[PDB]
């Protein structure tokens, strides 16, 4: 009579569901679970802080449509991971945070258990669902629920709570195997109303000035070929939002990225593809035509009419809706007016000339534009990389300047504009893909997760961290207004040498003050596949404060 | 007609209430508030992550009984600070986290505002109270509430939400000044039932084997002289809990710290002073006498009978209760039986001899005992320092070995056993006191807040960080059980040189492999008052795993 | 320039969205809103308690797919309505509860406002969404969101909070009109993956013992003709769950209702149509074959694998799914094994014979069977009624014995087994339909909403309330086990005459003790269309417990 326990059961359930990586920080009561998972051939990546583990998991979910798995301990570790779970739900990235919890009887009486918290209830506001498993025979179905919840609808974080007692709880091994559930097709296709599709095509065909906006839902869908075919067939100008850059290459002739304001102000019919009318699009209000008509492809009927009335909702999974839209277009072809494309190009060209001046003009110290021009030159020759990016000036300028050539290669601060995603996203992207990562980091941004450089060294991951060191938050030229000479609230240490941090962990560091030095250091870093920090000296006065 | 705005009003309210320090991370919508606070002579300390800002604030509250102030931005920064606010409430440390929030109208409709979150409601589970201020004329009374709530009863975290619009909202300056509220005596004395006090003394006087346990409520109360007088008058053996070490010096002849198990198993009457029967005391169950009778001094009547029935509750603020207890003892003196003290001393001596062997026996590599013996030798000569401590082996062994000579000088992982409090507590303690800090840090523990070494350098704070580098969580000799040769879930990088991190920020680093080297490096670090990291090479096999 | 205010704007928005009835209880700050809605041609129905108003709104939603509107005041009224909102969400019935709230500034500071509560946050755990409107120009979009959310996915309750200030807030009339949103097609069709449809048909065609279960979702969908055609085409036995009775008439040859236990114990393939594997189906565990394979038609992907692994999820709206299932069956026809249908029929006849004996045997006093047989005699002759039903014995027996002939005519205690839905569901059904209602009520059940008989009288609604008066909860023969002779916890007043309650409100009352009296009284009630109570004297010892 062979016995097993809850810990072995949950590991087997993860294995059967093709989980091959767990991102976490161990401790009571989950250390043995991690060790056993690794024994069973799951890759374990241990972090310096759970929030970076959670960011890594969500990145892996965005890239793959399989929920990333984040493992934490009870209360103190759980709360750190929860901050990341919250971010995944806001952004629409599938992940499951699995946390140990303490003694249900003691916690339910608030008697002061070890790491006491009702973690299930704590996670509820920040997750698509929060489940807690009390019986080992329910672990398999619980994981099945968590997987389906995380990837169905608009994807997001799910919390799965494993009390210490369920991990230790025993059952007969043969019976235990019958309770494990392998989920086939956890996010089934949901097809739109055919009438919606016909109405959408008809409205586009009548448009004088149609515009498609590709949002991160579009990128997540992996409908890359359908989106490109639709756009090129009808020659419809498009605006890629940050993490949608690269679905079509950013150099594509139909991209209106360089005339964004003109496009939003003048488009008459706008087709949102997995793009919400939230603050990133000014809620469809400021800067938009008074009477824009919207077509909206979104999986969530609850998102329709959230901000502006939507003329033609196309509710369904984006891949299925794009298949329908393409089929309807084939039967009822149209071509966007050439005049609209031509006038867009006038505006794009005006801005391109202004950008080109900034990119190509040398300054000492460096500014954002000439530094990022050097980065742009290198990355153009290394189109296999993933790009992670966070900061304020460092974020907005890199978003504009660094062209993405392939889809789902850009990961950034996202909908909540979180500083602290940089190292976790780099680790998640590198582990998931096996590809090199370049992280373009504000100096303040980097400080939120910088201890993870040891994690990067520990697993010898090919991450090149390029820190835009302007000596502060937005700018480094702040002054203490009291006259006391203290650092201002936005100042960081003058001339910190972040490259030297790598010396602690046997990584590589470069300090750079010119575009030639930056180009060399970045090329060498990427080619070397060694963990590398490049400290870029940026003019403290170059940035603007939002 | 001179006008002012909400931002100026809240700064003036903080000033009038003797807030002289704010710990935070700025960004929209609070940067100008921080700059203006600093203009007005409030010291601003900016962190690399809000959780360390929040830990600093709570430390300052524990040391002073004045709530520490933590300032954050909206959603992403707020959530990071919230993790620390939660910790303050659990531990009983007064603090106020002030966060900017976004547009109430947009957030209430869930339309996707910039940094959208109902932060007030989010903070409610983790705070004594959560307030949100919509009108500038209510800022003064709101701050008054927050101060009184944070320090009254059992102290804890309070959340104060300032929507961006209230900061910008204007009012006439003279009228505005009339709405500012200076709180006098925000935590008034609450005196116990005199019958409780008489019953407590009577029970102690009948005890064969009485024991006092001093908890962090005792330390917080600053009733140092009354506690010492009571203990010495009746010669009552006492057990200091971690953050109560030093109320009486740890070398005091009545301390039963070195016979803890014997004391708990054999005491007949136990007087808890600001000490909960939670997991840290095994809930008064395992390891206790079957029929212990409890006296409990606590400010919270809701804590009485939480775990074991309490024979004599003494409900009131600990300082007031100790004044009553001392007065009642003076009228009805007794002396603890000498036999009980003598048999305690037998057991203390048995353990002292075992400890002394471990402390004084050289090993290569170093172990926890001989390394901490070197630390003990230095700290005995530097009794003006604050000691911050976190880890597992690093925590438990330092707690046992490093004697505290003065009260409220030890700050550690606390009731939730949080890793990540080390740098924030060191910064809070240093800024508050103007004294040197020694942080004795596990290598895993340090990784949770290690980027704050730049903060320490930026403000040139006299913090010596001693990292017990055993190469992992508990131990550094883990193995990948799959045979693939990957780092085990508990391993960190082999032979990381954390001392080299200081090179980035112009701090000082020492690497040490012997007790002589450690003693020298630690003495020099403390005397120098320079930001310093000491990397201590500890045997990877020395630690135990809980 | 002509002005308007929030109150006028929201009424106009309700009108434009074809809201023609509001169910409510007035008071500050919503009385004028109700007066004006009524002025504008909306039918106002005022209740004696908000819980019944909310039940009425949810009933109307179930019957129509248009959310019922419940209107309440702030805290005390809001909380009463919330209990009903919670029930709507659990059951999947669309409704919007609109509540006034107090002063956001005062409530956010917890200063003790008039009827102070954060109502939006209070409603969140019980609603699909909770929205709060601060600006009158956002009232139209807020209502548009509330409508869409309430009827999409699995339908449910939405809370819409209107602070007193928004109702009073003014704007220019013409501009205000441009902010009103008329929602077209609030729940668009969502079609299932074609492969899942083909898989479902394939599995059914291979089944030896297939069974369809029709749940409330099937009833709500209004796919009556598609369901009938599918069932009849393949001759698939079906089980109607309570509120799905009548989709096909309960006397249909293929109904397995009279062999329910045998059918669940023996089916090999079970097709759930808008039916959860919750407690009502014993979670697919107790009473089921060990290896049942499930097809599940549900709109909510989060419901799949909640309890038992589901072999063939068919995710999409039920009407759309059934259209696809029907089309696929046509291309791939099959006939359910005759042997299976025959065996079911053997079991059905045996239970029908046992039923007939209980039904046809007269007793004094009446029992549940002969009383309900009398009721069925009358309802057989009066088929255009609505049936409301609640109780324990009164519920289970009426569910079994009263055949439904048409869909969406039965309303009962539902998924949470709530006592107190009877009067509200009766009012909602009669107001919505214009048809007579028969409410078959346990005497305890009736007590939960009994004051609403005045409401029934006030609006002269054709409701006949048939109270099964057995003198208590389950039974009326309880004894005080102390010997003191007090009523037992399940006893109600011996021989209460509920019919006399109607005297207070000029309604009609009958007391009945025999089947003949019962038949006459019920026939007269229905045909008179007068508010009527029939007090039915039931044997206190007839019922069973639990
Ligand atoms: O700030 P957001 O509102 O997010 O706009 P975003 O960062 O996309 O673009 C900012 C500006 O840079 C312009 N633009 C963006 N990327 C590029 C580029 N690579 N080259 C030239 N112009 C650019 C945009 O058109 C916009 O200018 P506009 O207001 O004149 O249209
Ligand atoms: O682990 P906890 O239950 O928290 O106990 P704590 O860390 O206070 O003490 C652990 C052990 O070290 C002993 N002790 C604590 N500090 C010292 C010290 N400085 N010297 C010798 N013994 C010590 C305690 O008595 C206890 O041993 P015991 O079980 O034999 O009493
Ligand atoms: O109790 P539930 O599990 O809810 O079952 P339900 O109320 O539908 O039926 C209870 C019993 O009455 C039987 N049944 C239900 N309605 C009728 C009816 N009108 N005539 C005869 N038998 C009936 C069921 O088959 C079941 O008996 P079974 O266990 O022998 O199959
Ligand atoms: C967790 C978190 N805390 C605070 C903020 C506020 N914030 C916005 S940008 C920013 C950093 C800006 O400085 P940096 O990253 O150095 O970029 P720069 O503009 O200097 O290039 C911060 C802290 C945030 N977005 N997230
Ligand atoms: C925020 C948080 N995450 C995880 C844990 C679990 N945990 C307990 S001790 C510990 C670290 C132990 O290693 P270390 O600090 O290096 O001390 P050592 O025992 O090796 O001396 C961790 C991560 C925790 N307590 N808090
Ligand atoms: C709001 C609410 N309170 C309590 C219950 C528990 N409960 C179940 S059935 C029932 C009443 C049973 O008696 P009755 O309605 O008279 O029917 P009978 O069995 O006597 O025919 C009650 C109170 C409930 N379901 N809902
Ligand atoms: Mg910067
Ligand atoms: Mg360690
Ligand atoms: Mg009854």
């Amino acid at each position: 009579l062979q016995m097993t326990d809850g810990m072995h059961i949950i590991v087997e359930a993860l294995k059967q569901n093709n989980i091959d990586t767990i991102y976490g920080v161990v401790g009571i009561p989950v250390t043995d679970m991690a060790r056993h998972a690794q024994a069973e051939g799951i890759r374990y990546i241990g972090f310096r802080h759970e929030q970076s583990a959670g960011y890594a998991a969500a990145a892996s979910g965005f890239l793959t449509q399989k929920p990333g798995i984040c493992l934490t301990v009870s209360a103190p570790g759980f709360l750190n991971g929860l901050t990341a779970l919250a971010n995944a739900t806001v952004n629409g990235f599938p992940m499951i945070m699995i946390s140990g919890s303490s003694d249900r009887a003691i916690v339910d009486l608030q008697q002061g258990d070890y790491e006491e918290l009702d973690q299930m209830n704590a996670a509820k506001p920040y997750a698509k669902a929060a489940f807690r498993v009390n019986q080992p025979q329910d672990l398999g179905i619980a994981l099945a629920r968590a997987i389906r919840v995380s990837v169905s609808g608009r994807p997001g974080g799910v919390y799965l709570d494993l009390p210490a007692n369920v991990l230790a709880a025993t059952m007969e091994k043969d019976e235990a195997l019958t309770t494990i559930v392998k989920v086939e097709n956890p996010s089934p296709a949901l097809l739109p109303c055919p009438k919606s599709v016909t109405s959408a095509i008809s409205l586009l065909a009548k448009a004088e000035r149609p515009l498609i906006i590709l949002g991160k839902g579009a990128a997540y869908s992996q409908a890359d070929e359908q989106l490109r075919e639709f756009i090129e067939s009808a020659q419809i100008p498009f605006l890629p939002m940050s993490m949608a850059k690269g679905i079509l290459e950013d150099t594509h002739p139909l991209s209106a990225a360089a005339a964004r304001s003109f496009a939003l102000a003048n488009a008459d019919v706008v087709m949102l593809v997995g793009a919400r009318l939230n603050w990133l699009l000014a809620h469809g209000k400021k800067g938009w035509a008074a009477d824009t008509q919207f077509i909206q492809l979104d999986i969530e009927p609850q998102e329709i009419d959230s901000n502006r009335p939507i003329a033609v909702p196309v509710v369904g999974d984006i891949a299925s809706s794009m298949q329908g839209m393409l089929a309807e277009l084939k039967q009822n072809t149209f071509t966007t007016p050439l005049v609209w494309r031509d006038i867009l190009n006038i505006h794009k060209q005006q801005n391109a000339q202004k950008m080109h001046e900034k990119l190509s003009t040398d300054t000492q110290p460096l500014n954002y534009f000439n530094a990022l021009s050097a980065v742009r030159d290198v990355l153009r020759e290394n189109q296999d990389i993933y790009l992670v990016n966070e900061g304020a000036n460092t974020l907005d300028n890199a978003r504009n300047i660094i062209d993405m050539y392939k889809p789902r290669r850009r990961l950034d601060c996202g909908t909540w504009g979180v500083m602290g995603i940089g190292m976790g996203y780099a680790i998640g992207a590198s582990v998931t893909s096996g590809s090199p990562v370049v992280a373009i980091e504000g100096d303040s941004a980097f400080g939120f997760s910088g201890m993870e450089i040891e994690t990067i060294c520990r697993y010898n991951l090919p991450v090149t961290i390029v820190i835009f060191n302007n000596g502060g938050i937005y700018r480094g030229d702040g002054v203490d207004l009291s006259g006391a000479g203290a650092p201002s609230p936005t100042d960081l240490l003058h001339h910190a040498r972040y490259d030297k941090l790598m010396d602690a962990f046997r990584g590589v560091g470069y300090n750079v003050t010119t575009t030639d030095e930056l180009r060399h250091a970045l090329t060498t870093g990427i080619q070397s596949r060694k963990p590398t920090i490049i400290n870029v000296v940026i003019d403290p006065a170059a940035g603007t404060e939002s």
